[PDB]
């Protein structure tokens, strides 16, 4: 039988058993269709699918999927939080049809249709008369890569969204620097890269940030950069002088650096031309700024900065000067016509966001009433919180994750409709090529399957023989995804 | 610089930096050694070496590891648990010299004098004169790996031998069979591996078998098989008909079974004729009997076996029938002239043990006191429970393991010697090829360095140093090691 995954919003099955033809099926445009021989993401898909699936019998052989796209096809642009994912899904013979509004449920659907089919005994490759329809309970499904707690080679990176592909996300969160090193090679300021980076061969280039960046595209998935400030900046240090706050006891200057120095221009002037720089590379709408985890200890003890605290009023209030800072950053963002998305502690420690300000709430600290107050205030939100990947467990944790149903916390009707989503998170401390995918998968398709498929499905031991089967064909296309519990594949 | 791992007992490191030059360095054998160059073992030992290591400049190349083994070589042999692995190396110009007294320690030595070896910045491969005298504190050094919850293929068995050779463990404990499965096929029982494994294809067949038991001998590893009797026999039952306790509920029978049937006298001499297919195929000198674990509910449910029980004046204690199963088992293996291992349930539940019957502890609720009282009785004691590896945790948990002293328990200087050694554990319901190796290494480095070096050596900032450096050395290799923490190789 056949292992959806996630479940598409309407099945319906009939018994009416089809065949496939290795030797003569084949996937390619309905003449009726808005994208032509000329769409590269579908003949492209068309070619990989083709190869998963594979590499009284009157009136049984499908010969053909057709693939038809309805509007603008988009074949051309990036995907977007308001793309439209949506499918639906004809198997009959001797013509199967898969129709979408947009390139970017074709894709979807093409992956479905390709869970459908199922090899009996004998390596007949078999698929039931059905018929489905389907799109996402919410739009904003990310999954979070860290590569500066180490470095991943861009390989993996490209397996990791084939693997997001499988499983229906559509951002990929890359947490592309941080304290340990700065792999990011920046145009405008080749330093950061030279001095920050681990080494000169643990960097990416323009042109592996071009090819992440298209072969995520062409799966319809979006690239969202994080450039975490003023925290987690340490590597930022080593290449550009002055950024740092110079860390001091009493009036003993240490050797130690802490957050971004909020209290300078030519920190701002930096950021400037800096996000200037991302905002063209990077073609999605939205920014990550971070701000999470600021330690204050190195701000509160610094002579300068402690002068420019008298000299706004804050005080001993270090959320103040936290709050002038991201807000500073925030401008600039929205400058360059850009959006940004916050880590909750921005929204926590009480700065003052545009509307239109994406939330993240990372904290498992009774999150529920974190997105009630976020939402509360008018900013969409998106959850991590009880999805951080990064700590393991004995046993299956899957359940732990599938389990959540992220809309039960306290609001209106209007208030749930700003939550768009979530992400599941690996942080890189513990994690490199070495571990990665079997770390990840399965476990992020718990996620997945809640944040594509409804509200209801819920069922654990239909979603355990379905996740076992799903993990066994992730493991058949080439992605080391680990088991679930005892047993086998094939 | 170097990074050892284990530590070895003496290292004496001079600053005088000697060079390899990849084009003409080369391993052979000192001519005053008792291995020929028939030697296959050492011959396929220095070549797969010379790979690891590559693929005022006077008086300072060394061109030559000259390899002697002092006393007979044991070359043709299967190592054992009194297997010499004692070396010392000298490491100078012109001719490094490696001395053992048998083929087991140079193995060991080669392993050691690789990880001597360190490129600079230009690549010049660079080893420092020095002098090394190295042996074992404890000589059964075990990982445990279980075939029969996911099969392991043939090359990930190998490929765990390479990594076990690289810490310098030696024993295999090949869980090889349990409920879920039986991939073991045997000659004169055909219908447990045809109707108890998984398929067809998840087998291992004598040839593969072979292959397992030699490439561990190359490399100075012996190979102890686990056929766990009485529970964890599910899978056991498929093929054997009548093997397994019928379950019942009140006088209705169940469909359902439980272990081993103790009381028929066909279980027995099929367990006979079984383990003596085991000692002629398995040449190293213990069989693992297991014991753990067993369930009573069905054998008490069963009608037979109560008969069975006021037959023997057993009242209500399942201790003592499971007792004489395990008694008949140990007999039986004495008498084909092999040695046995139990884990410590059989020890536990007052079953009579003929001394020599080594006993392995896994119970992690106050194991010291277990300890103490296997050795108090006579019988020699292995350690696994706290390397219950299968049991993940977030974070640096190499340190729990490696912080473990493993003869702080109570007894005398001579209890105290029975403790023979360790084995760091991977259980399988969560682990398969795809996880295995990351999940496996380096944290079972941790238990390696223990049961190899001194008790003293202890020092956290300093193994932290090594294993790091080690871990990268590992995936130079090919073993995919997951890092300790944040950072990068090379
Ligand atoms: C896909 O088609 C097959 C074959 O028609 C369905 O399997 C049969 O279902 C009937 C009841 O509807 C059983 O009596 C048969 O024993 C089933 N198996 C086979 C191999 O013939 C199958 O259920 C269909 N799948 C779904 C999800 O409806
Ligand atoms: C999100 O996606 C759509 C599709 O790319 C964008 O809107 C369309 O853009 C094309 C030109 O590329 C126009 O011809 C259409 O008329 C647009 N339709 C609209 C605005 O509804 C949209 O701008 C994208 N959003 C962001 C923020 O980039
Ligand atoms: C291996 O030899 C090197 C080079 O002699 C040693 O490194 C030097 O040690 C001295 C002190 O003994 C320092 O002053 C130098 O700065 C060191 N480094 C270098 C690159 O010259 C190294 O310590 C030796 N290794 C050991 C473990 O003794
Ligand atoms: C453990 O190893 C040694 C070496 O194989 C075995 O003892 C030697 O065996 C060879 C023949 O293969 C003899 O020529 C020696 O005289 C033996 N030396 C002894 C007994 O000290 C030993 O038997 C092995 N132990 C087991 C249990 O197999």
């Amino acid at each position: 039988g056949p292992a959806l995954w996630p479940l598409p919003l309407s099945v319906k099955m009939t018994p009416n058993l089809l065949h496939l033809a290795p030797e003569n099926f084949y996937i390619s445009h309905s003449p009726n269709s808005t994208a032509g021989p000329s769409c590269t993401l579908l003949e492209e898909a068309f070619r990989r699918y083709h190869g998963y699936i594979f590499g009284f019998q009157a009136k049984t052989q499908v010969q053909q999927l057709l693939v038809s796209i309805t509007l603008q096809s988009e074949c051309d642009a990036f995907p977007n939080i308001s793309s439209d994912e949506s499918y639906t899904l004809l198997v009959k013979e001797p013509v199967a049809v898969l129709k979408a509004n947009r390139v970017w449920g074709a894709l979807r659907g093409l992956e479905t249709f390709s869970q459908l089919v199922y090899q009996d005994s004998y390596g007949t490759f078999t698929i039931n008369e059905s018929t489905i329809i389907d799109s996402p309970r919410f739009s904003h499904r990310g999954i979070l890569i860290d590569t500066s707690r180490h470095y991943l080679p861009v390989k993996i990176i490209l397996k990791t969204l084939d693997a997001m592909a499988f499983n229906k996300f559509n951002v990929l969160h890359w947490h592309i620097v941080d304290d340990q090193s700065f792999p990011y090679q920046s145009i405008t300021f080749p330093e950061l890269s030279n001095k920050g980076s681990y080494s000169l061969s643990h960097v990416y280039t323009p042109n592996d940030v071009r090819m992440v960046i298209e072969y995520a595209r062409l799966r319809g998935i979006r690239v969202l950069p994080e450039f975490d400030t003023p925290g987690h900046t340490l590597s930022w240090g080593k290449g550009q002088k002055d950024l740092l706050t110079p860390c001091y006891s009493g009036s003993e200057p240490l050797d130690s650096f802490g957050p971004i120095n909020p209290t300078l221009n030519t920190t701002y002037s930096f950021l400037t031309t800096f996000f200037k720089e991302i905002s063209e590379v990077f073609p999605d709408q939205f920014i990550h700024l971070g701000g999470d985890e600021v330690e204050f200890k190195c701000w509160e003890s610094n002579p300068k900065i402690q002068d420019f605290m008298r000299q706004k009023g804050f005080g001993t209030d270090f959320k103040k000067l936290e709050s002038f800072y991201i807000q500073k950053v925030l401008d600039i963002i929205a400058t360059i016509n850009k959006g940004s998305i916050v880590w909750q502690e921005v929204f926590d420690d009480k700065a003052k966001l545009a509307p239109g300000t994406i939330v993240e709430v990372w904290k498992d600290s009774a999150y529920p009433e974190e997105l009630s107050r976020v939402t509360a205030s008018g900013f969409p939100v998106i959850l991590s919180a009880p999805w951080y990947l990064n700590r393991i467990s004995y046993g299956q944790d899957w359940r732990k994750y599938y389990k959540v149903e992220p809309l039960d916390f306290g609001g209106t009707q209007k208030q749930k409709q700003l939550f768009i989503g979530g992400e599941a998170c690996l942080w890189g401390e513990y994690v490199d090529a070495t571990n990665l995918t079997p770390r990840l998968w399965p476990r992020a398709s718990a996620v997945g399957e809640r944040l594509w498929s409804s509200k209801d499905v819920r069922d654990m031991d239909d979603a355990y023989d379905r996740l076992t089967r799903h993990r066994c064909r992730m493991v058949e296309r080439g992605i080391a995804a680990q088991p679930l519990y005892a047993g086998y594949c094939n």
